[PDB]
């Protein structure tokens, strides 16, 4: 019976954590985060190299933005049309032209080409960038693109 | 017992979270938060007409700010005063000339305009603005104010 | 019935734990960094010491005040990624030649650059971090990158 009251006691305050995290979250992800499913993307604001931009986000625990879905695509896309900069997505075929890959090596489940993409342009196009239409091209790693990182 | 010893460890497990989430409010709402009772107020940092401003909030599970108290506008204007910007208030009298409404249509619990205000200056200011003396002034919705938003 | 509200409990915090621990993650990028206990936020922006003080004071915490090389390390992070020196917590305002925490307790870490500090032009009583993670007493009325701790 006392472990009743112990229980009623902790439940209130599981609660009421609960409540302020679900506030907390919300206020976090204005105006640079959206949460889709289970993920959150998040962007740092400004541009950098893809190599940089994919450091910037491991060594925060994450990955570089991984739309997988056509849901996931337009979380990302708000994003991308917020900041109004193309944003670097974490898949590329350096390993085998024309292959895109997650930074698993597993291929995509998932593409949003726009029309004519990819073509490897120059003969080395290895990243993604996505448009703030959504769509995706692939773009050179060197070129400098909004940093977006997944959760 | 086992049912004791399962309480315990919640209990343990909740102090934890409690403690680790209290320290990442802090961080979290600074510099572009504010807390004031139940309520957080967060700037996006940038300024945009009031549609454009409203969508923003609403899209984000929030709404402009709306300051229901004294208290609740002093937080405000300490945002508005750290970005140096005058800021969108949720409110407008757009329905009826006069009458300024919170989105749900309910009537204000709560005023600070200057003196004067609201004046319908050109027979065309509908939306308002906080000043960085925390005075309310009545402003055409199509300006471009700072975006702030309460969660 | 009491193991059924313990088992939903159970259910609860174990979320709860999962959620907070992603929401870290998504708090502390891009301008956070964890180091044992403490927490450094950068504001992003640059402002002269009175005013960075004030916004970490009124934020509940207070200027950086790296107590350890593994403290400094990680503030050394945010400077170098906003390629911007920033101020610290101690001054020598009260005594010449004494930096301390604003509590008024002495040094007990110091990572000067060779030199330092030094006194220029008589009127250096504030601490920068420069990208190298190397400090620098400079004039408080210079604005630096604001990054408090928490
Ligand atoms: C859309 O812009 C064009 O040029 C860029 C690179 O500059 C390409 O990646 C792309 O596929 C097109 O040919
Ligand atoms: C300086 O402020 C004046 O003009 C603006 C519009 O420019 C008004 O909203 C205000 O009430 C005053 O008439
Ligand atoms: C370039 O660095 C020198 O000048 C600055 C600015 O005055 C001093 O703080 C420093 O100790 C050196 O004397
Ligand atoms: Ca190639
Ligand atoms: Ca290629
Ligand atoms: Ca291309
Ligand atoms: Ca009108
Ligand atoms: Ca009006
Ligand atoms: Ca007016
Ligand atoms: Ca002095
Ligand atoms: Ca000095
Ligand atoms: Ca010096």
């Amino acid at each position: 019976a006392s472990l009743r009251q112990q229980v009623e006691a902790l439940q209130g305050q599981v609660q009421h954590l609960q409540a302020a995290f679900s506030q907390y979250k919300k206020v976090e992800l204005f105006p640079n985060g959206q949460s889709v499913g289970e993920k959150i993307f998040k962007t740092a604001g400004f541009v950098k190299p893809f190599t940089e931009a994919q450091l910037l986000c491991t060594q925060a625990g994450g990955q570089l933005a991984s739309p997988r879905s056509a849901a996931e695509n337009a979380a990302l896309q708000q994003l991308v049309v917020a900041k109004n900069e193309a944003a670097f997505l974490s898949m590329t075929d350096s390993k085998t032209e024309g292959k895109f890959t997650y930074p698993t090596g597993e291929s995509l489940v998932y593409s949003n080409w726009a029309p004519g993409e990819p073509n490897d342009d120059g003969g080395s196009e290895d990243c993604v960038e996505i448009f703030t239409n959504g769509k995706w091209n692939d773009r050179a790693c060197g070129e400098k693109r909004l940093v977006v990182c997944e959760f």
